[PDB]
Parts: C-alpha cells; sequence; structure tokens
C-alpha cells in the first residue's frame, strides 16, 4: 500500500510539474513571436542604417528556439506517466 | 526508514524544482513587461502607419500570459509539500 | 527491488525535468538578449525624447535576470542525482 502510494505521489507530482513546464514554454513561445516582430519592426525603421544592430554598432542578437525539444520531452514524459498509472492498477 | 527517506527525497526534489519554476515565471513576467513596453514604443513611432503590425504588413502578434495559472499551481503544490512534511513526522 | 526501482524512477524523472528547466532558461536568456537590444534600439531612435520610456510617458520597465540562480540550482540538483545513482549501485 505504501509503495504504490509513494509511486502514485511521484506520478502526480511529475504530472503537475510537467504541465507547468508546458505553461512556461507556451508563454516563451508567445512572447518570442512578439519579440521577433518587434525586431522586424526596428529593422524596418532603420532599414537605411542596415537594420537595428548596425544602427546600434553592436553584435547582433538572434533567438535560439528550443520549443520542439521541450514539447517532445514533456509529451514523452507524460506518455510514460500514463503507462505507469496503468501498471499500478495492473 | 527507507520509505520515509525516499518520501523525504521526493518532497525535497519537488520543492527545489518548484522554486526553479517560480524563478522562470519571475523572469518571463519581468521580460514580458519590457517586451510589451517595446511594442507600445514601436506603435508610437509608427502611429501614422497604424502601428508596427500594419507598418510591417503582417499578422499582429500579441502575448498570451499564463502567470496566474503557473503561480497558483506552484503555490498549491508547495502547500501540499508542507502538509506532506508534517505527515512524515506524524 | 521495488524501493530501488522507485528510487531509480525518481532520479530519472528529476533528471528529465531538470534538463527541461535548463532548456527554458536557455531560451529565456537567448530571448532576453534580443529584447534588451530592442530596448537599446528604441532608446536610440527616441534619444531626443530621452529614450522610449519618456517618449511613452510611462514608468520604465527593466529586466530582472535570475539566470545564475537557476543554473546553479539545476547544476547542484544534477550533481546530487549523480551521487544518488552511485549510492543505488553501492
Ligand atoms: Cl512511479
Ligand atoms: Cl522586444
Ligand atoms: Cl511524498
Ligand atoms: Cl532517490
Amino acid at each position: 500500500t505504501q509503495y504504490t502510494k509513494l509511486s502514485h505521489q511521484l506520478i502526480s507530482d511529475v504530472q503537475a510539474i510537467s504541465s507547468t513546464i508546458q505553461d512556461l514554454q507556451d508563454q516563451v513561445d508567445s512572447l518570442a513571436e512578439v519579440v521577433l516582430q518587434n525586431r522586424r519592426g526596428l529593422d524596418l525603421l532603420t532599414a537605411e542604417q542596415g537594420g537595428i544592430c548596425l544602427a546600434l554598432q553592436e553584435k547582433c542578437s538572434f533567438y535560439a528556439n528550443k520549443s520542439g525539444i521541450v514539447r517532445d520531452k514533456i509529451k514523452n514524459l507524460q506518455d510514460d506517466l500514463e503507462r505507469r498509472r496503468r501498471q499500478l492498477i495492473d
């Protein structure tokens, strides 16, 4: 009874954590669309300067997206929790 | 002894993870304020064009905030860990 | 056999979660560089107005970075998982 209970608690905690990580990736993705449109906007406004990075005389920063990596890992983890719940009944 | 130890370890890990998720939401919220002010700034600069999205001739991106969802879930999880610690003593 | 198995599962879950949190911090850091360059860009374009916040007649938003806090916590957690794996063999 004790081992399955702690097993159940682990699955529940990991599920809750996984949904929260999804929420964070959801926000990062949403915010990133706004930020990259803002960069396109600044590049438009400074087109004659060659874009905002050249206007600033700076090394240019670009976004390194990992949305697919995170979403796959979370889905694969959630799929494993589904299997684990089943085996606790069985 | 073993079961409470693994129980203790689960609670400690989940607590540490939960604080790190809070940190991520803290940064997302902070960065989002900067990004949305940047959008207001671009919309001001291109007011005569109808704002930055129309100036870019693009579908307009807006931010989808989930801060309250995440913060509630984390607080509710931390509250449960508090109860679990108590029951391990009891 | 059961206790080490659930112990193993906890370590594996926490490891997977920790890597995903790293991914999120990686994206936040990358996106933050783009956002802060965008702010410098807007401040350049509105230099005569005193920068974008004064041009907007708004309280100015600045980014509160916690990258080092998160990365340390994750590395320290991963180091502990390494020790725990070893003790499960021993
Ligand atoms: Cl489990
Ligand atoms: Cl931005
Ligand atoms: Cl527990
Ligand atoms: Cl463990």
